[PDB]
């Protein structure tokens, strides 16, 4: 009784932050989250988080974002899911100028090493299940939202998968940015 479609963690949307030509995510107090193709060039800081204080760490598109202070706007501290088997419906946080949030849906598929500019890197795909969003490098991006961090409920809270990376030639299909950890070494 009354379990599909629900309302929406409200600081789950804040997480999201639109930087240069994509959007991010806050992965904790002085943690944050990032593509390649989205970072700009020109600006020197983050929040008020000058570079020569902060760590980057590049991993197949996806950016590990080490600030040197908790700015601690109004985080605590998300959960990282390093892809999702096979059925997982995950939703992205794309924020609009006009408060106008574009709740996108995906089906992640199976997981697997591509190989992108001779470099093997691991990221679940995921196939389109809204409409036709996709352009053909991103899930439903036209103002320079690419990037978007994808979200999911597990258990009693909602995990973060990866970053908006590009979608693939069937269109309906994109490939969620994996981060680079345990799980790949350990047997189960």
């Amino acid at each position: 009784m009354h379990h599909h479609h629900h309302h929406a963690p409200p600081t789950l949307w804040s997480r999201v932050t639109k930087f240069g030509s994509g959007w991010g995510f806050w992965v904790s107090p002085t943690v944050f989250i990032t593509t390649t193709h989205v970072v700009p060039t020109g600006v020197k800081e983050f929040f008020g988080e000058p570079l020569s204080s902060i760590a980057i760490h590049q991993a197949g598109e996806f950016t590990q974002f080490r600030f040197s202070k908790k700015m601690r706007p109004d985080l605590t501290g998300m959960v990282l899911e390093e892809g999702c088997p096979e059925g997982t419906v995950c939703s992205v946080l794309i924020k609009r100028d006009s408060g106008e949030l574009l709740p996108l849906a995906v089906r992640m598929g199976a997981i697997a090493s591509m190989r992108i500019q001779g470099r093997l890197v691991h990221g679940q795909s995921g196939m389109l299940l809204t409409g036709a969003n996709a352009k053909g490098m991103d899930l439903g991006t036209i103002p320079g939202d690419c990037g978007a961090p994808y979200v999911h409920k597990r258990g009693n809270d909602w995990v973060v998968c990866g970053v908006h990376a590009a979608a693939t030639k069937s269109g309906n299909t994109v490939v969620c940015a994996v981060q680079a950890g345990e799980g790949e070494t350990a047997l189960e």
